């Protein structure tokens, strides 16, 4: 429902902004960045755009996430209309196309085209890449420039385009608004990263098949792509897709064993580094400083 | 003829379905080939021709000498968005046959459908920023919302019997009527005619596109199994009460039980598609579509007598003639 979500996200802004007085991820870019660039500026308060540009991003990422998840029913000869129902395909797809329209119908209404050809170019990448997706898994030749390309294209470029616009609206120059873009995409980076890195080492430790792992379904992310570079048996199992009993824990376990945690984990700290050089180009405020406590506190769930 | 009445724009149809293959890419190859699946299945580009028709008589009444790349690539904008809406409609319907193809979700899967779907409007809205005009963009953005919106109603409505006319008309102008105004409102505002001609365009569109949909619900019912592609009645069917159902409910009050059943007494559909037939139904139908077609034509005395508007009153004209 988009009444319920553009609550929710007022609500969540409210709080946010009373507490610098003294999900939420993406609306809280938006917010920190408008009122970082906004005293930039010279404005006095948040302007339209930028409120509504909060709720835009968000309701973009909802419907991306509703429509990612309808389900495949390509062979199916009948029952087609059950599972339809039974797994609500119809509400799903109104609901995020209606959602996506309204997006599109308040960003049009911002009267920004900068702004609705950067958003438009998100959405259109989003979508292509989620078509090619199944095609990938299990690809052990995916390059880490393939994996940040396709990281970027799922996560980190709706991310530093929200950033960008909130900058936009501000009216500052095109330099921090490029500087904005470059936090975003790289703090979109590096959050990717370390949620590729959790999902591994939380599946290597817990009790039961990680048979829901990224891994184990053939998403082949920074941690297993940098094993893969000295680990000839991983990539062989992999190649297998697991058909061999309890051969997944052993590729855990090269994984594991691997450089390749660590590296990954590098690569975070990377992409966060340059975020946060991103920001130099702002003065000092408690957004400017919220904004780099982001990056590390991203960092900080290892 | 299709091809007799649109000769005035046979060249810009032309370049038009030249162009649409590569207006989706070459990098994703699932993508390309759900494109093409419905782009070369045979659609009659009856919205590209209505953004040329207009386009040339407005820019020749504005003294303009030719042209834009914006009313060219308003054209194609329009039939995208137009294919977006139709792949999604498919996937709300799970139609399993569009023009003698299978559907995107029948050959990849609801998923790729409606991602392809959305790549398509994100696609559309990205071209149609590339125009530069913030007042064709706002109008756009609320045509692709009217779908949504009236998607989202026409499932909660579904063989509901209470349905009134008006909200049959609304419906229509969410699924059609709307896209189709905004597109001759906006090759208006692309030839810089005024403000009272662009209004005038727009009741075009909006009058024609609902004659258009009056037409084409009524042929679901009289047009053969064959010529249809899929049986008569199929609206019905899945429960889309159109004109000549909420007509004929007010005189065959059966069709009330049969549409509540949602069908499930054998052979009621057949049953169901007589009591139409039986009813005045679709003759107040035609009227109908008539009454907006007049209005249509009415719109179109602001232009300067040419062959544009006269294949535009054309157009009128053969929607209520049609078989199709
Ligand atoms: N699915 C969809 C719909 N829709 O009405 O279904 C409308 C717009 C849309 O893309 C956009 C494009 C730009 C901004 C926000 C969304 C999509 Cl992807």
């Amino acid at each position: 429902v988009v009444a319920d979500d553009l609550l929710k996200l007022n609500n969540n802004l409210k709080s946010l902004v009373g507490a610098e007085n003294p999900k939420r991820l993406r609306p809280a870019l938006v917010f920190l960045v408008s009122r970082a660039t906004a005293e930039l500026a010279g404005l006095l308060e948040l302007t339209t755009e930028h409120q509504r540009l909060a709720e835009i991003i968000e309701m973009i990422h909802t419907a991306s996430l509703i429509h990612d998840d309808v389900i495949d029913d390509s062979g199916m000869r009948r029952g087609k209309e059950t599972i339809h129902q039974l797994y609500g395909t119809r509400v799903a797809v109104l609901a995020g196309d209606f959602m996506f329209a309204q997006s599109s119908w308040f960003l049009a209404n911002l009267e920004n085209i900068e702004v609705i050809k950067l958003i438009s170019q998100v959405i259109k990448d989003f979508a292509s890449g989620e078509i090619k997706q199944a095609s990938t898994l299990f690809d052990c030749d995916i390059t880490l420039d393939d994996y940040l390309l396709k990281s970027y294209y799922k996560t980190a470029s709706l991310i530093a385009a929200s950033t960008r616009s909130a900058a936009i609206f501000s009216g500052v120059s095109t330099a921090i608004c490029e500087q904005m873009y470059e936090y975003g995409r790289n703090l979109g980076l590096s959050f990717q990263v370390v949620d590729d890195i959790l999902d591994f080492t939380q599946s290597a430790e817990q009790l039961g098949k990680p048979a829901g792992s990224d891994l184990a379904k053939g998403n082949l992310t920074a941690p297993v792509i940098f094993a893969l570079q000295d680990e000839p048996q991983l990539r062989e199992i992999i190649d297998s897709e697991f058909s061999e009993t309890n051969s997944l824990a052993t590729a855990i376990e090269l994984v594991h064993r691997s450089g390749g945690i660590k590296r990954a984990h590098e690569l975070a700290r990377e992409k966060g580094e340059i975020a946060i050089q991103s920001l130099q180009c702002l003065p000092r405020s408690e957004f400017r400083s919220t904004l780099e406590n982001m990056v590390k506190y991203n960092l900080e769930r290892i």
